[PDB]
């Protein structure tokens, strides 16, 4: 899978689009801290990826799924600069909606620790 990054004050428009490709109205979601985006090809890969995410304690969640709506997963997919066969051969795709470029780092930093088997320090 992938994760991706978008700014709402930097790239108002872009965050704008996702929402509303998501199906909801942004200038209700005025009021969130932060918005998690999860796509996967099947809802079993999808439930783990929300789970994961929800640890976290992300201040909104929306969940999609490939075979269920390949549709919207497209519309979200070609939003995010995705191809429909790098939204196929990825497995699935996250979409992190943040307030300041750190906090996005400081969400990753849990991602990239759960990612990879560590024990001895060995890498970053």
């Amino acid at each position: 899978g992938q994760i991706q990054y978008f700014n709402v004050d930097e790239n108002p428009e872009q965050v704008r689009k996702l929402i509303e490709q998501a199906g909801l109205d942004p200038d209700e979601l005025r009021e969130a801290e932060v918005i998690i985006i999860i796509i996967s090809r099947t809802p079993e890969q999808l439930e783990k990826l929300s789970r994961q995410v929800k640890e976290l304690g992300a201040d909104r969640l929306l969940e999609f799924n490939v075979d269920e709506n390949p549709e919207q997963a497209s519309k979200l997919a070609k939003t995010a600069g995705i191809s429909e066969k790098q939204l196929r051969e990825a497995d699935y795709i996250i979409l992190i909606l943040v307030r300041d470029e750190k906090k996005a780092k400081k969400f990753a930093d849990s991602l990239r620790k759960k990612g990879s088997l560590e024990h001895h320090h060995h890498h970053h």
